[PDB]
C-alpha cells in the first residue's frame, strides 16, 4: 500500500551542508523541430528565451526557456551563460540537427512502453481560463479540465507530443 | 545544419499577459522504489521532501522534492499543499504501488533508444568536490568530470537509472 507518511520522513536524510548552494536548474527535453518548439514555449506558454548554444562538431544545438524577464538577461555574452546556467527551473530543449526534416523519426514522451519521464508541469492562477486560451490557439490536449476523475487539473502536449500538467495550487487543496 | 540565432529568435513570442504569473513548477519521474529515491535526493543531493500525496483506490503516491528549507514548510495541511505547488523547480516522484516487488518491471531513463527525455541538472559551487562526496557514498556515474571531452561536467545516476547533471554555472562560459 505504498509508504506512510512517517515511513517516507524516515527516509529523507537532512542536507549534507556541501549540498547548501545547489539548485534545481534543469529539465532537458530532445525536440524534433525548435522552430516549432519555441513558438510554443514563447507564445503558448509564455516563457522566454534566455540563451542558445550551437555546437557544430556534434550537430546539435541547446535552447535554454525559463519565466524571467527579457530585461534582466545579460547584455554581455560570458555574464549571460553564467545567468542562464544559474537561473533555477529552466527548460533545456536539445536539437539534433537535421531531425525536423526526417518524416520516420519521432522522440518518445516516457507515458507510453516504455515508460519513465512524466511530463513538465505549469502552475497557472487558472486553469479552466489558461485552457479556454490554449483551446482557441488549438493546442492539443491529453486531458482537459474537466474530463477524466481529476477534476481542474489539465494535460496538454508540446510540438513533440511531451505531456505538460497544467495546476492550480490555490485549488488544490479546496479541490 | 540547425538554427542561426537570428532565426531561432524570431520564432519566439513575447509573453501574453494571460501568462504573466506561470511559474514552471515541476518535473515528473516515475520511481521503482520510492525507499531508495527519497535516501538519494535527500542524503546525497541535499533536497527536501516538501509534500507526499497518496491516492489509495488508484494505488499510487506522489512525492515533491525540492531545494527548500524544511523550517519554510507550513505547517497546516491544506495551506502546506498550495505552498508546496506553488514553488519553482520541484522534483515531483511517482510510485506505482508494488513495482518495487517487480523484478521485471523498470523504468526507462529517455537516453537510449526510443530517447526524449535526457536529464534533470543541478547547479553546485564546485563540480569536482561534488562528486570526490558521490564517489565516497557509492553513486552510479554516467560521466566523471574529467571524463570525455566536455572536461568539468559530470552526469550522475539516480537509483532508476535517470540521469543527473552536475554543472558549475560560472566554470560553464569560459569552457
Ligand atoms: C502526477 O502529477 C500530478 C497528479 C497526477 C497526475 C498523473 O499524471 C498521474 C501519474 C501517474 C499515475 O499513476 C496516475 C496519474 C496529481 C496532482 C498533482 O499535483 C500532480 O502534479
Ligand atoms: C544537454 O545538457 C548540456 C550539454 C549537453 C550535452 C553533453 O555535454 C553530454 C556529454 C556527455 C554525455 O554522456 C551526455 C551529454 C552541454 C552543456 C550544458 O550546460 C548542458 O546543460
Ligand atoms: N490524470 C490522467 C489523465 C490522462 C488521461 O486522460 N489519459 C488518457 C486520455 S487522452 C491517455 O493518456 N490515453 C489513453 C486513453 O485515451 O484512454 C494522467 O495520469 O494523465
Ligand atoms: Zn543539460
Ligand atoms: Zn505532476
Amino acid at each position: 500500500g505504498g509508504l506512510t507518511d512517517e515511513a517516507a520522513l524516515s527516509c529523507c536524510s537532512d542536507a549534507d551542508p556541501s549540498t547548501k548552494d545547489f539548485l534545481l536548474q534543469q529539465t532537458m527535453l530532445r525536440v524534433k523541430d525548435p522552430k516549432k518548439s519555441l513558438d510554443f514555449y514563447t507564445r503558448v506558454l509564455g516563457m522566454t528565451l534566455i540563451q542558445k548554444c550551437d555546437f557544430p562538431i556534434m550537430k546539435f544545438s541547446l535552447y535554454f526557456l525559463a519565466y524571467e524577464d527579457k530585461n534582466d538577461i545579460p547584455k554581455e555574452k560570458d555574464e549571460k551563460i553564467a545567468w542562464a546556467l544559474s537561473r533555477k527551473a529552466t527548460l533545456e530543449l536539445t536539437h539534433n540537427w537535421g531531425t525536423e526534416d526526417d518524416e520516420t523519426q519521432s522522440y518518445h514522451n516516457g507515458n507510453s512502453d516504455p515508460r519513465g519521464f512524466g511530463h513538465i508541469g505549469i502552475a497557472v492562477p487558472d486553469v479552466y481560463s489558461a485552457c479556454k486560451r490554449f483551446e482557441e490557439l488549438g493546442v492539443k490536449f491529453v486531458k482537459k479540465p474537466d474530463d477524466g476523475k481529476m477534476k481542474g487539473l489539465a494535460f496538454i502536449q508540446d510540438p513533440d507530443g511531451y505531456w505538460i500538467e497544467i495546476l492550480n495550487p490555490n485549488k488544490m487543496a479546496t479541490l
